[PDB]
């Protein structure tokens, strides 16, 4: 099994354009936004349970800056495909700063050991698929300074 994470950030309901993320006002930023995000997944064990942490980083300079400012972890279900899209719904987000961008980062770890590593035929790790990509502007969120 070997797969693949995209994610598309949303803020009030607007998704992050493949090149223009999703801008906020700095009102919005301090009032707090609602933050999802959608992660299409290929190469899935159809069926199988996938527990997924996201994590909402402050970006600078194409790097993650200190501790994520919110993380969520929940379970899905893989499709019967293998292939579909599950929502990450954060909730309200607070503390987003003006004049600063911020990513999404996805990781997807199946519950079961789905994966052989050692080459015993048996399966000994989880298939764990992660979308960490700092400058991934379907993944950012934009404060207006
Ligand atoms: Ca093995």
């Amino acid at each position: 099994p070997k797969g693949k994470l995209a994610t598309t950030v949303s803020v009030g309901g607007v998704k992050a354009s493949v090149g223009g993320g999703v801008r906020v006002t700095s009102a919005q930023a301090g009032a707090g936004v609602d933050v999802a995000d959608t992660i299409a997944y290929t190469g899935l064990v159809a069926g199988e349970a996938y527990s997924v942490s996201g994590s909402l980083f402050e970006v600078a300079d194409g790097r993650t800056v200190g501790d994520a400012i919110v993380t969520k972890t929940e379970q899905f279900t893989a499709s019967d495909s293998g292939a579909g899209e599950w929502t990450v719904e954060f909730g309200r987000v607070a503390g987003l700063e003006p004049g600063k961008q911020y990513v999404v980062f996805e990781t997807a770890t199946s519950v079961k050991d789905l994966v052989d590593t050692d080459g015993d035929d048996v399966p000994d790790a989880a298939q764990v698929e992660k979308h960490e990509d700092p400058n991934d502007a379907s993944q950012t969120v934009v404060v207006e300074e």
